[PDB]
């Protein structure tokens, strides 16, 4: 028996246990897990229990961020872990002798070892899956509909998207087409992406990488400027969903299921307009001035915390052998995508006993992150390009995202590098969360006041300052500190 804090979907069982893997895992490893499950705000509740002493075990699919684990670290809350992995962890040790790097990116620049990570394969490079996460999805049945050719340039965009907002595509006699959504502020549902158009564009760390090995902060570039006066236009046109700033997700995908959108941001249509030809792709778009690029994303198929062990841990040894059962290949596999032979609901995969491996089955027009989010269980895990075909088929809404990023994108990411997923040290993580208090949502809160008051050319100067006054310049000469290091 140990007692472990996890995070899991809203639409999962209350009590982790009712997943049919956690069963199947009680009976192998013999541990029975009292969960504390957070469904919404995890991040929230989890500190307020750190912070009122309330610890479990070990926090399962957690998460935090590097300042927290080096907060925690310091604090005590949380232990090192690298002796365990030496002592108690065969599968993790294989993993990490064949994939070498993968410690290196656990190891804080202290030497130790805090936490279990999440390591997934899909696409190296500019190929990552993770190259492009927010990607711009268009009605291709109202363009048919209209006679009108998919874009080539904002110029043209602006343009479809007035045909979709006055043409009646759908053909019902109403205004009822949304001609351009989103969700505003980091995510896969935001408009950033388009930014590019007008060169450099943007991500979620506001951070890109020049040529030149400069780091660039992407939102006090002029061509960021430009990219808020472009969604500004489509505002003053009429042509952005008039909830675009308030909505959620719900509300996003009841729209996308009744296909009122004429262009939206998504990680994958099948999870908002469905399983249908009638919404593809909008291809990378040339600006006003021919520029036509992806800004590549800093993220990766690995996070650094899925589980954290903490400091009033009964059986450190139990614990860590627990944990090291979630590495072994079948498991891994299992944990991050679903599982196979539920009697009584829909299966990811089938066991093909023959193999011992797992395989992929179709979906009979379930959204992929429905079912996934009901079956998987996340936490630490790893599944690396040596496992497709042995040990597991490749997802096919992966291996055909990793086809379009490809297709689309890749010829259009014309930055060498991205940001690395650097240690920092405490001191300079501190520094860094302290100036992301002001700057983050401030970043945001701009933007969509000038999308929605039309007045950047008179604030932008000030903003400029503004984010000088919150220590950008420290920030930056930090972020370029260890891209240094890191290049050397
Ligand atoms: O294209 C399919 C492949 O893409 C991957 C890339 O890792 O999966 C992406 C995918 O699932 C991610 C998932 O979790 C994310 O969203 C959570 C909700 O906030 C968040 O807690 C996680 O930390 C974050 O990783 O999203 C779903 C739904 O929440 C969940 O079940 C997943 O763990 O993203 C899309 C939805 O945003 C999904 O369609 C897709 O699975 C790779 O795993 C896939 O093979
Ligand atoms: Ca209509
Ligand atoms: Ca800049």
């Amino acid at each position: 028996t140990l007692k472990f804090m996890t995070a899991s979907s809203p639409l999962s069982p209350k009590d982790p246990n009712e997943k049919l893997i956690l069963q199947r895992l009680e009976k192998e490893t013999g541990v029975h897990i009292d969960w504390t499950n957070y469904q919404s705000d995890f991040a929230e509740k989890r500190n307020l229990d750190i912070s009122s002493g309330d610890l479990p075990d070990a926090i399962h699919n957690d998460g935090a961020s590097d300042v927290d684990l080096m907060n925690w670290a310091k604090k005590g809350v949380i232990i090192p872990v690298e002796d365990l992995i030496d002592k108690y962890m065969p599968n993790l040790k294989k993993i990490l002798d064949e994939k070498p790097e993968y410690k290196a990116l656990m190891t804080a620049p202290d030497g130790h070892i805090y936490s279990f990570p999440w390591i997934e394969e899909l696409g190296d490079g500019k190929e990552s899956i993770h190259s492009v996460n927010d990607m711009a999805w268009i009605n291709k049945d109202w363009l048919k509909k209209l006679g009108l050719e998919m874009p080539k340039t904002t110029d043209d965009l602006i343009k479809v998207l007035e045909a979709f907002k006055n043409g009646d595509p759908n053909g019902n006699g109403e205004a009822d087409e949304i001609p351009f959504s989103f969700i505003s502020g980091n995510g896969n549902e935001d408009f950033k992406f388009l930014f590019a158009a007008f060169g450099i564009g943007d991500n979620d760390d506001h951070l890109v990488v020049g040529n030149d090995g400069k780091v660039d902060f992407t939102a006090d570039n002029d061509n960021y400027k430009e990219g808020v006066k472009f969604i500004r236009q489509l505002q003053e046109k009429g042509l952005i969903d008039k909830e675009a700033f308030e909505h959620d997700w719900n509300s996003y995908i009841a729209k996308g299921h009744d296909q009122k959108f004429g262009v939206y941001f998504t990680w994958d249509k099948n999870n908002v307009t469905g399983s249908n030809e009638s919404y593809d792709v909008l291809p990378v778009l040339a600006g006003p001035s021919g520029q036509k690029h992806v800004a590549r994303t800093n993220g990766m198929g690995f996070a650094r915390d899925k589980m954290v062990i903490t400091s009033v841990n009964k059986n450190l040894e139990l614990t860590a052998k627990w944990i090291d059962a979630q590495y072994a290949p079948l498991q891994s596999v299992q944990n991050n995508w679903g599982t196979y032979g539920d009697d009584k609901q829909q299966n990811i995969f089938e066991l093909d006993q023959a193999s011992n491996s797992l395989k992929h089955l179709p979906l009979n027009g379930t959204a992929p992150a429905e079912l996934r989010q009901k079956t998987e269980v996340g936490g630490p895990l790893a599944i690396l390009d040596s496992y497709y075909g042995k040990v597991t088929t490749m997802p096919d809404d992966a291996k055909w995202r990793l086809d379009l990023i490809k297709e689309y994108y890749v010829p259009y990411m014309s930055n060498v590098n991205n940001y690395p997923r650097v240690f920092m040290t405490q001191e300079d993580l501190d520094k860094i969360a302290h100036i992301e208090a002001d700057m983050n949502d401030y970043i945001y809160r701009k933007r969509a006041e000038w999308i929605v008051n039309g007045n950047i050319d008179t604030e932008w100067d000030d903003y400029k300052k503004e984010l000088e006054k919150y220590g950008l310049s420290d920030y930056l000469a930090i972020k370029q500190k260890y891209y240094d290091q890191y290049q050397a």
